[PDB]
């Protein structure tokens, strides 16, 4: 079914009219890619997403993969594999890949806009297709000889996995017990059982799979510092030609039954447990595991956040299309009259409230991840923001937990409004929104839970950063607030910005107080997620207000037709968000300012 | 054990230590039911729920019902039918049923506490068991001759359905096109196609099904007031002996594929479309359909709210059990130390925040539906609250959309915390939370959407009521206010809710001169309903904490003491972390404008 509804219009609005990413197209790194070609690419992949890729969305959930425990392999439904081949045949598993690996150079902001369509149409299909992007990470961290293997893996389209989690080491990656035994010739034998590994087998989609495995070398120290990263291929291969050889000793031994995202095989992975060594090669031939793996984690966190946002967007557009056609009830101005005309439900206030809530968050979230991506290239950050490379890296690092944590939590919550808009029909599998909800629930968990996002945000991206990136962003919001038709929105933003600054000061204060009373640190934990969500709301309202300022300029200049309607919606979204979402941060600030440890002192038996 | 984790302790605490429902036990209608027996009943049905009822919770979802087009019937999984037999064999489908239909007289507050356990363990099992209760409603509204059939239906345990919805008439009940044609012999032939009918077929669970069908007699008016209610049995039967006769012309034509609650067969139901007439009997031989039907609707709305609350409770207790045993991470006071000992995750602040949020809403919601139920018996309301019958009915009517709307929305939202507590494992079908979420999503839709609940609440239960029930409840909150910090926070919340009510009232009355003003009522209606729910939750938790303080001062020990300590902590947490948000919501409601209504549809 054609469940997927795309929004290239909003993407191009952000990329060119708001952020001006076209400034760098046709110049330096992107010398061979112009704005017209970028638009055509977005339109092409959106068309592919709405057609062949979206067409197996239902099939993958209703006819999910089947595991053969004796072969340690998974069979995927044929319709989904056809969608994968459509993706490969169009070169879309090589989006933004380095030119020397066969890719088309482009800014990250354009790359994630392209990927959004796959994540909206069939997110597991993009996940299976992340191999080449992970081969590039292996390339960047590898020896000269390992770079040769990475080039083969990328050219041949091998799949890949990130292998961290164990039954007793999920959020606490440093507790992992999977071990690496050094061999005389410099290779390693990996031994352990890992859990919840995405794409650990993928039927016959690929020639090979590159497992990137965190493991502790024998006798290494404890914690994350003692971990190393290893290249562990499913098949041994000829390192010069790429010709596939003997099966390596790394076998899927279970596939989980999940709430959603069912077509993505989520696997228990056994290394060196079946009498065959799991041979691994030390990435870069250095012991720097968690640093190397965080290149992979950051990409995964960006993908998950963008996935949540893509899913909410098509959720909203499905609900909108339904509301426009569903006739139910009289206009509320006519409710007493038992003979009044029945109207389409977009006429009802609560439906317009729901739809505008969906719209504002979906479009605010789209702006967030594209804004985040403009700091992922130094050249783009310099051209559009005027910030140097170091600050740009700090700002991207600050925004990733917002994209991931705030994005995942918001999308799942607002999809509830999408389903509600359909009434009783929303509970039916006939419509895609119940699957959107199930497929999206994992986004608050995979690649680090929301709580982990919030702790990374505060401790690493603000405190350890000495507030530099946060002060930059705050300065940009302040400058927008300074400098008629958006006065009330700017006043509401000024209050929200002050609220967030108050929150940051309070949590910082609790951290300082921990010098004297260690228990005071618990208050940082108690408030960390609410703080992360508040910054997300602040950024959403700010970027929506920036969009409204651009929309006002285009309307003043004489926009007509569909363009005019688009711009009018941007003004309404920014105003609605500022008046209905931002004021809550004031109460949240007061709640955070009054946190106490009563709930930490309570006996566990009292719960 | 099973997926289902019950909480009789909290139920008894509410029923006896907080509301004092035991005052009426052993007296008048409840002469034969004492406190000890009520508690034993709760314990016994909780065991039934945790045992045979919960046993098929997974099976019903993984092996869902099948529609057979060769016979126009639905087949149910054997394990679930075994659970249903355990329910009937125990005499539980006659809980709160009138004594003359074979029931055990009891306060409604006890009845719903008992039903909570079935709704938490396998809610579709209660829905299939709603037959006798709907037969009683037929009895009460029926003629003397019909009362005899209703007695047969109840005694034989026939299934029953509520038949309102059509493809173009869901929320708008009055737009239905199903028609009724009177026959020479005084019966009626019903013709129409109805949608989203729960329990429309039930395999071989019952010997008959009573369909209660809204239909428009030919020549009748256009609105809901033009509707009449008809008794339409699946099988004809002997009106004196109950012997089952020929098939009546009412057939299921499909079974919907749903996100959850899969073992409850939700079907399109066609009347008089398969070659033979769907014979119906005018209920009470009077044309008063929507009024008769809302007896059934009120019961359904109480059921849905209690279902949502029951599901959140077992979701919370599953998450708590998991958190107590899951070891992950060092204590936050030892973040820096990578050599530090690993702890169970109840040690982590965000987990305790999550668990206390689940606890406070689950227990606050249980208090709300039990509180609501104390107004559903005149003698209980008199005994425990000192309120006459008329005010009690108005207060119950005021609270029903909160139980349903606030309960359904809150339960689904907070189950998100329950699943989150499990980490990645929460996403697995190996644990029950993911099914709880899917089964719960329907609660905001079935028996009136949240928006319909909010409109009923404001327009019918407050405005048309001239604010009397609301004034009563506000007066009880103000009396408790007059636990110092909690009472101060409750005073702010009460004032916030009163400000909200005044603002929405202004928008409604201003619609006389400016029609579009009414839209601001719709814009704020749901947020107002949820705010009142938060206020009631905070107030009732504070009342529980006040009782808990008294019991602790009197020397409570051991598990009792732990329980009482938890109530104090939940009341304080709720007042400090949930109630203040109502202040921002009031100011938002006070500044509602119609920009979103004036926007071109094309701009969305
Ligand atoms: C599984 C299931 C079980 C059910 N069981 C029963 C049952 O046994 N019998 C039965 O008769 N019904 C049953 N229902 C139907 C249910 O009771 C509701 O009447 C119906 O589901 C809601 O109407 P709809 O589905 O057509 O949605 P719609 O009426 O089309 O509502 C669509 C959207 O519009 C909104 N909307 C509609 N009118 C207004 C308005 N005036 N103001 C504001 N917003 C408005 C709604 O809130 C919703 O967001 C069931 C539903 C399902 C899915
Ligand atoms: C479908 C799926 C796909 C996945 N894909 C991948 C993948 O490809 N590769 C991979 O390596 N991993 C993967 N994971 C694993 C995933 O990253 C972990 O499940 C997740 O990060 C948390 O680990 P856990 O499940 O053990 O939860 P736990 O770590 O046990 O967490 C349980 C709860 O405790 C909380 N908690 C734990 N520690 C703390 C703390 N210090 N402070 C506060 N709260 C805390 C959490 O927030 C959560 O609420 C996947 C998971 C799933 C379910």
């Amino acid at each position: 079914m054609s469940h997927y509804k795309s929004n290239v219009r909003d993407q191009v609005f952000n990329l060119f009219e708001v952020f001006g990413v076209d400034k760098v197209l046709g110049a330096d790194k992107f010398s061979d890619l112009d704005a017209d070609t970028a638009r055509e690419m977005l339109t092409e992949i959106a068309r592919l997403a709405e057609g062949p890729i979206a067409e197996s969305f239902v099939e993958g959930d209703r006819n999910p993969p089947v595991f053969d425990p004796e072969t340690h392999t998974v069979t995927l439904p044929e319709g989904f594999k056809k969608s994968m081949r459509a993706l490969f045949d169009g070169g879309w598993d090589k989006v933004g890949l380095a030119e020397h690996l066969g890719g088309i150079p482009m800014p990250r902001a354009l790359q994630w806009a392209l990927i959004e369509h796959i994540l909206g149409a069939n997110p597991a299909a993009y996940m299976y297709a992340m191999g080449p992007g992970m081969s590039e990470i292996f390339y960047n961290n590898g020896t000269d000889e390992q770079k040769k293997w990475a080039t083969i893996a990328a050219e041949r389209g091998w799949g890949a996995t990130m292998v961290l989690t164990e039954p007793d080491a999920g959020s606490d990656v440093g507790a992992g017990r999977t071990k690496a035994v050094q061999q005389p010739d410099g290779t390693w034998h990996i031994e352990g059982v890992k859990r919840f590994i995405t794409s650990a087998d993928s039927d016959d989609l690929f020639e090979n799979i590159m497992h990137l495995v965190l493991a502790r070398p024998e006798g290494a120290g404890p914690g994350t510092k003692g971990l190393s990263l290893f290249f562990v291929p499913k098949f041994h291969f000829d390192h010069e030609t790429g010709e596939i050889g003997e099966r390596n000793g790394v076998f899927v031994t279970n596939v989980e039954h999940k709430m959603g995202l069912k077509v993505s095989a989520t696997c228990e992975l056994s290394l060196g447990q079946h009498g065959i060594p799991a041979v691994g090669w030390l990435v870069g031939e250095v012991h720097n595991g968690i640093a190397q793996m965080f290149d992979v984690i950051e990409q995964a966190r960006m993908m998950v956040g963008t996935k949540a946002i893509a899913t909410l967007s098509t959720g909203y557009l499905n609900a909108l299309e339904y509301a426009k056609e569903r006739v139910q009830g009289a206009d509320m101005t006519q409710m007493t009259d038992k003979t009044a005309p029945r109207v389409t439900i977009t006429h009802h206030p609560d439906v317009r409230r729901s739809l505008m809530t969906q719209k504002a968050y979906a479009e605010g979230l789209r702006a967030i991840y594209l804004y985040t991506a403009t700091f992922q290239d130094a050249e783009v950050a310099q051209a559009v923001h005027g910030v140097d490379g170091d600050l740009a890296a700090r700002v991207n690092d600050l925004l990733l937990p917002i994209v991931k944590g705030f994005g995942s939590e918001t999308a799942y919550a607002k999809l509830t409004e999408s389903l509600q808009t359909l009434g009783g029909s929303g509970f039916l599998q006939d419509y895609p929104i119940e699957q959107y909800i199930r497929d999206s629930k994992i986004d608050s968990l995979y690649a680090g839970t929301t709580a982990i996002q919030a702790q990374d945000f505060f401790f690493r991206k603000i405190i350890r950063d000495k507030g530099q990136a946060l002060a930059y962003v705050a300065g940009e919001i302040e400058q927008f607030i300074k400098n008629g038709r958006l006065k009330t929105e700017r006043e509401l933003l000024a209050t929200a910005l002050a609220d967030v600054q108050g929150m940051a000061a309070s949590l910082t204060g609790y951290l300082m107080a921990a010098q004297e009373d260690a228990a005071s640190i618990y208050k940082v934990g108690l408030g960390s997620v609410r703080f992360l969500m508040a910054v997300g709301d602040l950024l959403s309202g700010w970027l929506l207000a920036r969009q409204a300022a651009v929309a006002i300029e285009k309307l003043d200049a004489g926009a007509t037709g569909a363009d005019k309607s688009f711009y009018e919606g941007k003004i309404a979204a920014a105003s609605f968000f500022a008046k209905n979402m931002l004021p809550l941060l004031t109460s949240t600030r007061q709640i955070i300012e009054n946190l106490d440890n009563d709930v930490m002192e309570l006996d566990e038996a009292a719960f």
